[PDB]
């Protein structure tokens, strides 16, 4: 059921943001703590829903994902002016959700009606270089629910990201995240087939003039996302990889290149059980717990891993106790069903 996968995708993103938010300033995270945290959500047997109903507040990740999906539903298509104004109005309505330090400048400029070019604020960020943050990717899952063709997913993931993220390191992260959700919607796959399809798309995109120039300017390997997708392949082939090795090779940072590949690794790794994560947890729950246990950008790596895992496993693996702990879970489910109705 594509409907189950749409609902699972947005629920998975919400879970990642809400559950991961508690650990977003830790840096290093004890898995013992994470397991206690998710256990506090489960009521006594015979009791429906959550022990902590809507107690977990979402952050900027969900606030922007909601605005992006509401824009797609309002216009039945990507509309840069509509989406930019929805981002700016959402920030204005609640500026304290936990936004990036830099991107708030973009919203303040978009709130000025003298600003007519909605892409101009993003271009001015960080001395005209653009943001390479993961804010374009944290919110992009909705693009892959609205556009079925892989060519449209790339085009509109890039344009939606460019409203805040003018660096190719920012917007190619958003494209990679959107492609992972797009692939997850196609259903059962080996890690190898999943990775090879992503590597195929990213090799082509990262050969573009802007992608080569931006990577060169930041002193990075040519085709940096492609290089990290290869590293994911190598890490999946190793018997046992420590969290320290995952973070050393892929990162757990606010940079899109240090978080989007990490999220994809978390999804692929957690297809298999882990001795440190009880078999009581399904694959979606294991992906979120493992993501958060990497520390660093815990709300954002988990929201991206959750979007992919949600699209792949669907609504059957979304636990009622976890979902109903999350602020606005019912609104999130209505948005998912609306995207399915409008676009599928
Ligand atoms: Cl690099
Ligand atoms: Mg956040
Ligand atoms: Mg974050």
């Amino acid at each position: 059921s594509s409907l189950s996968r749409f609902r699972g995708c947005l629920a998975g993103a919400l879970l990642g943001d809400c559950v991961g938010s508690f650990y977003a300033a830790h840096d290093t995270v004890d898995l013992t703590s994470v397991l206690r945290h998710v256990q506090s959500l489960e009521p006594d047997p015979g009791t429906p829903g959550s022990e902590r109903t809507e107690a977990l507040y979402y952050t900027d990740d969900t606030a922007m994902a909601r605005a992006l999906v509401q824009s797609l539903l309002a216009k039945e298509a990507f509309d840069e002016v509509d989406m930019a104004h929805r981002f700016a109005q959402e920030y204005k309505k609640d500026p304290d959700r936990g936004y990036g330090a830099g991107v708030v400048t973009v919203f303040k400029k978009l709130l000025n009606p003298k600003c007519r070019d909605v892409f101009e604020p993003a271009r001015a960020q960080f001395n005209g270089k653009g943001s390479y943050g993961n804010g374009g990717a944290m919110r992009v899952a909705g693009i892959s629910l609205a556009y079925s063709s892989v060519q449209d997913v790339q085009k509109f993931a890039r344009l939606s990201a460019q409203l805040t993220h003018a660096s190719s390191l920012g917007y190619n992260g958003a494209i990679l995240q959107a492609l992972a959700v797009h692939l997850a919607l196609q259903g059962e796959s080996s890690s190898e087939h999943f990775l090879k399809q992503l590597l195929g798309h990213m090799e082509d995109l990262e050969g573009d003039a802007q992608s080569v120039l931006d990577a060169r300017e930041l002193g990075m390997e040519e085709r940096p996302y492609s290089s990290r997708l290869k590293k994911i392949g190598e890490l999946l082939d190793q018997a046992s990889v420590t969290r320290e090795e995952v973070v050393s090779e892929l990162g757990n940072g606010i940079a899109a290149f240090e978080s989007v590949p990490t999220a994809i690794y978390c999804f692929l790794r957690c297809m298999e059980p882990d001795p440190e994560i009880p078999s009581a947890f399904n694959s979606l729950q294991r992906t979120l717990i493992y993501s958060i246990s990497l520390g660093g950008d815990t709300d954002t790596i988990a929201t991206m891993a959750g979007a992919i895992a949600g699209a792949y496993y669907g609504m059957d693996q979304v636990p009622e106790s976890w979902q109903q702990s999350c602020e606005g879970y019912e609104e999130t489910d209505i948005l998912a069903q609306s995207l399915h109705r409008v676009f599928q």
